[PDB]
């Protein structure tokens, strides 16, 4: 099955398509939360299509040895609204499996009023499969970098806030929460936003 899709707004857009890594959005107000838009890493991370995408649940890159208790902390993030990491067996349009290290996190449409979910999968290599691991002390050490304010505004946008919520957290304005988030945006090269989830998911402070 495959449900029709409003063409993607432009912060969707933004939020995934200068990312290096495979990214997607659903809406969890259509029929079984599909996808809304894939950038172009995702077709050439799985082989399929945008085509073939929108309309989906993204479960369609599940197959046979794929892992329900790594899944299910998917499912448990969607329902809690929290940001979830898990390195899941994962299938390519042509039936290749690969280890696919998957994040799934709330975000807010660029008037903080509506609820969606980012995705983003990188590829574990057969070769190397502790490269997730190579990630997070990447990560780690990046975030480390930033300035006390930085560290705390990522750490709270991260963890699926709205601007007007990070902003009523620290007692600044949400004008002076996307100055510190584009600072930060600068001084670690991320392209998105979602670049920006991912490292703090993968650190270990969301
Ligand atoms: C934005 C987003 C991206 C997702 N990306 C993947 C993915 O790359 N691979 C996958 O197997 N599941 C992915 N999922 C998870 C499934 O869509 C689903 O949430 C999960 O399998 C648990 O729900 P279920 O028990 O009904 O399958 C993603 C979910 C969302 C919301
Ligand atoms: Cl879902
Ligand atoms: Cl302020
Ligand atoms: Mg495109
Ligand atoms: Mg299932």
């Amino acid at each position: 099955t495959r449900v029709e899709v409003q063409p993607p707004a432009q912060w969707v857009l933004d939020l995934i398509e200068a990312s290096p890594i495979a990214s997607v959005v659903s809406d969890p107000r259509l029929a079984d939360n599909p996808l809304i838009a894939i950038n172009q890493a995702f077709t050439d991370l799985t082989g399929y299509s945008e085509e073939e995408c929108v309309g989906r649940n993204c479960r369609f890159l599940a197959g046979s040895g794929t892992e329900p208790w790594l899944t299910d902390k998917i499912r448990q993030g969607v329902r809690e609204h929290k940001p979830v990491l898990v390195e899941i067996l994962n299938y390519k349009k042509d039936g290749t499996p690969f280890r696919n290290a998957v994040l799934v996190a709330p975000i807010y449409d660029d008037d903080d009023e509506l609820l969606y979910f980012l995705g983003s999968q990188v590829e574990v290599d057969d070769d190397q499969p502790n490269m997730g691991m190579a990630r997070r002390e990447r990560a780690a050490e990046m975030l480390k970098t930033l300035s006390p304010r930085q560290l705390e505004v990522t750490t709270l946008v991260a963890s699926g806030l709205r601007n007007k919520e990070v902003a009523a957290r620290l007692g600044l304005s949400e004008k002076t929460v996307k100055m510190h988030r584009g600072l930060v945006m600068e001084k670690l090269n991320l392209k998105t936003s979602a670049d920006l989830v991912r490292i703090a998911v993968e650190a270990g402070i969301a």
